[PDB]
């Protein structure tokens, strides 16, 4: 029963939506950590210093590792920025990231006061 605890509940709701069937078409690459053993991803860890994904953010929320919504937000944006940094700007996964980020940014912006 506080301002910060209510906003963190909203964050959990936002992430739940991101995991929903509704967005699955473009959200799926962000579900689990980038598999750096996959062909073509041998250099991922050379380029991406701080990997992030939605399962990791979910575990961090559930282990209460986010002091506030801004910290949760930073991890969501890290995930997207990693995608934009690593992949070629014309790769389909970049388009998918933008589609999911549009969902996130709209919900995050309209979090209650
Ligand atoms: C999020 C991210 O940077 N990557 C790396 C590129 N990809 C590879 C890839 C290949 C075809 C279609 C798509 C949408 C994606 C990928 C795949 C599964 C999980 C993560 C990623």
């Amino acid at each position: 029963s506080s301002k910060v605890s209510e906003q963190l509940k909203c964050c959990s709701g936002i992430l739940k939506e991101m995991f929903a069937k509704k967005h699955a078409a473009y959200a799926w690459p962000f579900y689990k950590p980038v598999d750096v053993e996959a062909l073509g991803l041998h250099d991922y860890c050379d380029i991406i210093k701080h990997p992030m994904d939605m399962s990791t953010i979910k575990s961090k929320l559930e282990a209460r590792e986010y002091r506030d919504a801004q910290e949760f937000g930073a991890d969501v944006r890290l995930m997207f920025s990693n995608c934009y940094k690593y992949n070629p700007p014309d790769h389909e996964v970049v388009a998918m990231a933008r589609k999911l980020q549009d969902v996130f940014e709209m919900r995050f912006a309209k979090m209650p006061d």
